[PDB]
């Protein structure tokens, strides 16, 4: 069958049917305004008509006004449009299979694509349906022009004809419902055509279509009610799916068919059950147990099955099929089985009056596929939809009932007449029943009813059937009103051999006010979501040896918020079989939003029982099915007693055995170590910084050059562990938080009313030595060491211990694939909090691992401290070897050192993993050894460039970041941030203050530092303090005028590698200059994560003047000096050559004069752009803008409007063009 047709039609069909009811209700007068307030205006009385229509069609009219005032105008239309659609859908299905007694098609015409067969056989069709109006209808057909009048009469006559067998869908007292039937049913634009035209006939063969009609009708109102709280009337929309047939079979066959096969093991139904999971080999003790409960025989018509949420009845249809083959096998006549199944075996509930309308239809269409006279028998269907009790005239009906026959009939009977036999066990049983179904359109089948009231209700019910059949008008009007409630109560008091359902799914963030309190007070173990309450309630609906079988979300197997429930299941019930599906089990939902599992749980507790699991998480819907059938991916080694060894007690069949026997033999991790969540500052943008953004004087960072005692009164910034990226031993020392005055600002940080926004937690553990981890990590789990002088927030959780060895032995553990083996178990998410991480095992201490971890952390710390983004940065790693050697040879010397360390840490990490795996007695096959690509070091090209698979292009890209990093360090020495003479960071505080002292102290005597802190970054050599100029002065001052040219050609060779595009004949010197003016800005953006310490003042898009400015060295007089000594003298040289280039264009010709014009044209564009960058720099230079370094980089960079480059990529806001 092709759903793609129904999926497109049914949503459109819903709304279609709805406007046709509004348009007919507007005539009917029942109407609401835009605000949902109802309007009557009563009804005109033009003699014997009600103009807006007959006046016998008034009373009936005045019962819509009644019901609409009882529910909701929106509701009315949403229901009645559905009922008719369900009716017409029921007719369409039934006319294709020729189920009609008159044997003519009703909605279509076989030999005419546009017509209606009931129109040409008016005499025959009328003879069957309306024998009295035959002379009239044969007269209107002979008028040939009243077909819409005629067809409106036969079609209404057909639905009436179907009320005898299907009273739940085709009601007969629907009087008002006839006034809402649309006209023009006989036109090419009737609503009817889409129902026929949108669905080919082959889609109608099988019955599942009923469920796809079901699922796509309401699909649209679903997309409007998701994410929000769901109204009591929107529930059927928001929770309505459709189970694949292969899951239902697995559910029905492993519950119903299980019990039958449990008594008659050599039943040929086992071959007829493809999804029947055979029982695993039990211990002799359980083997004695199960035989003691299985009855020696089961009679077929003693089995009773319940779907509490049938929906389309898709599950009942399969129960019907499983029961069908049980009756055949027992020796029962063919025709007699449907009645016995639908009356003695199949019972179903739901809240959507219109979902039952389809479900019962579906069972009757399966029954009509087997017995032609099931439509002649009084077949009571136990498929009912739940009804509220806020609209009953209870005192009016119990006196209309005359159950004990109190009114001797005939005594014409007063507004104070004491309700007689209010003490009768039919009244007290009736009132207790009407009190249980108050908000039935909200609770559904979760309402329990005591089994003790079973007998009294059925005897009351059958009597309510009798008196519906033998009684007078009041007793038949009355006893017809009470049956829906006495029946639905009778279904709830009854217990069943198997409950099969695909329950509804709704987390505790769409439940409405009414529903929530019902969960806290009645289902505390499973108050989180609906599907769980159905799981725990369904057990209250089974016999002792009964089977609960559902297909549920998987979260009840893991989330600690179900621990009380998971604890409850293991103690009282017996898991039988479970097929864990995971995602994409339903081939018609989109997104990884739905993860499921189907299971069967006996209502008896057996300890030593051996259940069978199927891990079918992979593939589309088709695959799990194929692997389920082929019995791929089977687990049958763990009893339900074994799953109690895991903190929280997760259903965790995927576990093996030595990992289960290690939770019991060893001690918990977060027990030993104080897993503490950090503060929550409330605002990470106000309080947290990158350490390079602020003055090093104003940080708790102990510099290698400030022996002056850190005055803890001037200290504003303290290094803060704030989450970050994966890392296995030490990095991420990048965030500093504002902790001045012991956090006076974070502590008093309040909202508007007075409540406190931040959440300073565990501030006793601050500045301690400990570890840390990304609380949130996409990949594996990893921890890093954390020295003293740090704080930490909630994004960077930290464990602490008093023993440094345990602090390392833990840090060595929490980084293995072994830990990521457990964290899969306790909580398969990306959240690595302090609660599941605390339940991790943790064995005795070995002294070997503590050295391997000390070596590993210093390998990792040496790795981290090597970049200029770290505070502990000393100098560029090239400057560790002799300064006579050739530069290309020093590159080679450094790479070989960087591969040995990867192997060492890899051999260390794998030695650590292999030691833990030996102690916990684990399986090295499950825990793979660490690979070189996972060694979390920045010198490992495999890890830094995960995306590049090559070796050459991997090696080249490595040489390339190596050549850029040495350029940003030289640009660093130009500004004054580092120095050859002095180890470590040199100058980094506000206002260019104290820089000059350093110069007088020969802080930069080897390589001089730029005077003003303005470096022109240009593509041709104008100034002498140009960047590309001083770089050569650097290489010359370091490696030798001897080597200058090959070291420079090798730099040219290496920039060209990945950084920029080479050019033939381009000197080493030109090659370098090109990079700096164009690409360096971007790499420095990336290098500092869009937080530049060197600011590129840019004239504009012609790159007429670009200069770098070091952030710390900035003062008021800079933009005045920037204009005095750079922007002013440069606009003078541009002119003395536009004039010299015009002395040559007139003195040249041919190919050279066209070359001097493009050199004069290009030079004049850079003269107008730097003329308006001067008109705009003079603007910002007068302002004497003086910065504050504590403010941040995203703020100051907007203070200059568009003078700087990438103002909208750094600040976010487009540059404010002053
Ligand atoms: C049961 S599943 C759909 C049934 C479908 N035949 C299948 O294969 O699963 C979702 C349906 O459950 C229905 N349902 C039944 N009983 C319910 C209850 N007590 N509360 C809410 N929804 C309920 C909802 O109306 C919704 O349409």
């Amino acid at each position: 069958m092709n759903t793609n047709n129904i999926k497109k039609y049914a949503p459109q069909a819903r709304n279609q049917f709805r406007d046709a009811v509004i348009q007919k209700l507007t005539t009917l007068g029942i109407s609401a305004d835009k605000k949902g307030n109802l309007q009557i205006a009563d009804a005109e009385l033009v003699g014997e008509t009600m103009r807006y229509y007959p006046k016998s069609t008034l009373t009936r009219r005045d019962r819509l006004v009644k019901r609409a005032r009882e529910q909701g105008f929106d509701v009315l239309v949403e229901h009645c449009a559905y009922t008719w659609f369900n009716r017409l859908c029921a007719i369409r299905y039934m006319e294709i299979h020729g189920y009609l007694d008159h044997g003519f098609h009703m909605l279509s015409h076989p030999d005419n694509p546009t017509g209606f067969e009931v129109l040409d056989h008016v005499p025959e069709v009328a003879e069957a349906l309306l024998p009295e109006k035959k002379a009239q209808l044969v007269e209107m057909k002979l008028s040939g022009n009243q077909d819409e009048a005629i067809y409106r009469e036969l079609l209404l006559a057909q639905c009436h004809a179907l009320h005898r067998a299907m009273p739940f869908l085709f009601e007969a007292v629907d009087d008002e419902a006839e006034l809402l039937l649309p006209d023009n049913l006989t036109r090419t634009d009737s609503i009817l055509r889409g129902l026929v035209d949108g669905i080919p006939e082959e889609d109608w063969q099988e019955v599942e279509v009923i469920g796809w009609l079901y699922q796509f009708y309401i699909s649209e109102k679903k997309d409007a009610v998701i994410g929000k709280v769901v109204k009591s009337e929107d529930i059927p929309a928001a929770t309505q799916l459709f189970t694949p047939n292969w899951i239902v079979q697995y559910l029905v066959q492993n519950s119903v068919g299980r019990q039958w096969l449990q008594t008659y093991p050599d039943s040929p139904l086992k071959g007829k059950m493809d999804y029947y999971i055979e029982p695993a080999e039990q211990t002799p003790e359980v083997q004695a147990q199960l035989a003691a409960i299985t009855p020696a025989s089961i009679e077929p018509e003693s089995i009773k099955v319940l779907d509490p949420a049938c929906g389309s009845g898709h599950i009942l249809i399969e129960v019907y099929n499983v029961l069908k083959n049980i009756y055949e096998e027992r020796g029962y006549r063919a025709r007699d089985i449907p009645q016995l199944i639908l009356e003695n075996n199949i019972f179903g509930l739901d809240i959507d009056d219109r979902a039952a309308q389809l479900s019962g239809f579906a069972l009757l269409m399966m029954a009509r596929q087997d017995d032609r006279r099931i439509f002649t028998r009084d077949v009571r269907l136990n498929i009912v939809s739940l009804q509220e009790s806020l609209h009953l005239d209870i005192a009016k009906l119990w006196q209309q009932l005359n159950f004990h026959q109190q009114n001797q009939t005939g005594s014409m009977g007063a507004e104070n007449t004491a309700l007689a036999h209010t003490d009768s066990a039919e009244y007290q049983l009736l009132m207790r029943t009407l009190k249980r179904f108050v908000n039935a359109k909200t609770l559904g089948s979760l309402i329990q009813v005591p089994q003790e009231e079973e007998a009294e209700l059925k005897a009351f019910l059958e009597a309510l059937y009798r008196m519906e059949q033998e009684g007078d008008f009041q007793q038949k009007a009355a006893a017809k009103a009470f049956i829906p409630y006495i029946q639905q109560a009778w279904i709830l008091a009854q217990r069943y051999d198997a409950v099969v359902a695909n329950p509804p799914y709704m987390g505790g963030k769409g439940m409405n006010s009414e529903l929530k309190e019902f969960a806290k007070n009645n289902f505390p173990d499973s108050k989180a979501d609906l599907f769980a309450m159905f799981m725990q309630n369904a057990f209250s609906l089974l016999k002792e040896n009964g089977f609960n079988a559902q297909v549920n979300m998987q979260s009840w197997m893991f989330l600690s918020s179900y621990e009380a429930l998971r604890n409850w299941l293991l103690d009282n019930k017996t898991f039988i079989t479970m097929a864990h599906l995971g995602a994409r089990a339903f081939g018609q939902i989109s997104g990884e939003v739905v993860q499921t599992t189907a299971w069967v749980i006996k209502n008896q507790h057996s300890e030593r029982y051996q259940p069978v699991f199927f891990r079918l998480i992979d593939g589309r819907e088709e695959v799990k099915k194929s692997d389920l059938l082929l019995r791929k991916n089977i687990f049958d080694k763990f009893t339900q007693h074994d799953f109690k060894n895991i903190p929280g007690m997760p259903i965790a069949y995927w576990i093996d055995l030595p990992s289960l026997l290690s939770f019991r033999h060893h001690k918990k991790l977060g027990e030993k170590i104080a897993l503490k969540a950090g503060m929550s500052t409330g605002d990470n943008i106000k309080f947290q910084r990158y350490w390079y953004e602020v003055s090093i004087k104003k940080t708790l960072i102990t510099n290698k050059e400030s022996n002056t005692k850190i005055d803890i009164h001037n200290i504003k910034w303290f290094p803060c562990s704030s989450g970050g990226e994966y890392r296995k031993w030490y990095g991420n020392n990048e965030i500093v938080v504002n902790w001045e005055n012991n956090g006076y600002e974070i502590r008093n940080f309040k909202f508007e009313n007075g409540k406190t926004r931040s959440a300073v937690r565990n501030d006793e553990y601050y500045f301690r030595e400990g570890i840390t981890w990304s609380k949130i990590s996409q990949g594996n789990f990893c921890v890093r060491y954390r020295p003293k002088g740090f704080v930490f927030d909630d994004t960077g959780r930290c464990g602490f211990s008093n023993n440094k060895n345990e602090l390392l032995y833990a840090a060595g553990l929490m980084c293995t694939p072994v830990v990521n083996h457990y964290l899969s178990i306790l909580a398969p998410t990306l959240s690595f909090t302090s609660g599941e991480l605390a339940s991790v095992p943790y064995p005795e201490i070995e002294d070997e691992i503590i050295e391997l971890v000390t070596n590993a952390i210093e390998i990792a710390k040496n790795d981290w401290d090597s970049q200029e983004q770290s505070w502990d940065y000393v100098c560029s790693p090239l400057l560790e070897h002799n300064s006579t050697q050739l530069l290309r040879n020093i590159y080679k010397q450094k790479i070989n050192t960087n591969i040995k360390l990867v192997e060492t840490l890899l051999l260390i990490e794998n030695t650590i993993n292999n030691i833990f795996i030996d102690k916990l007695q684990l399986d090295k096959t499950i825990i793979k050894a660490v690979l070189q690509s996972e060694i979390t070091l920045l010198c490992n090209p495999n890890y830094r460039y995960k995306n590049i698979q090559d070796h050459t292009d991997l090696t080249n890209k490595y040489y390339t970041d190596i050549t850029i990093d040495i350029l940003s360090y030289i640009i660093g020495c130009m500004m004054g941030r580092y120095s050859l003479d002095r180890e470590g960071l040199v100058y980094a505080h506000e206002g260019n203050k104290g820089f000059a002292e350093l110069v007088a102290e020969d802080a930069y005597k080897t390589f001089p530092a730029d005077n003003d802190g303005i470096l022109p970054l240009m593509d041709d050599e104008w100034f002498d303090d140009d960047v590309t100029s001083r770089v050569k002065e650097f290489v010359r001052t370091v490696w030798g005028e001897e080597h200058l040219q090959e070291n420079l050609e090798f730099i040219a060779e290496s920039l060209c590698l990945y950084a920029i595009k080479p050019k033939k004949g381009e000197s080493a010197l030109d090659t370098i200059r090109r990079y700096l003016s164009t690409q360096f800005w971007k790499d420095h953006m990336k290098m500092y994560k869009k937080r530049p310490i060197y600011w590129l003042f840019s004239s504009g898009k012609e790159k007429a003047f670009e200069c770098l400015v070091y952030l710390h060295r900035y003062n008021d007089a800079t933009l005045a000096r920037m204009r005095t000594e750079y922007v002013v003298p440069l606009l003078a040289r541009y002119q003395a050559n536009i004039d010299r280039l015009n002395e040559q264009v007139d003195g040249a010709s041919g190919g050279e004069a066209t070359r001097l014009k493009r050199e004069r044209d290009s030079l004049s564009k850079k003269f107008n752009e730097l003329r308006s960058f001067d008109d705009r720099l003079r603007h910002y230079a007068d302002m004497r803008i003086s910065i504050d370094l504590d403010d941040g980089v995203k703020v100051n960079y907007g203070k200059f409007g568009d003078l700087l480059a990438d103002v909208k990529a750094i600040t976010g806001n487009a540059p404010e063009i002053i």
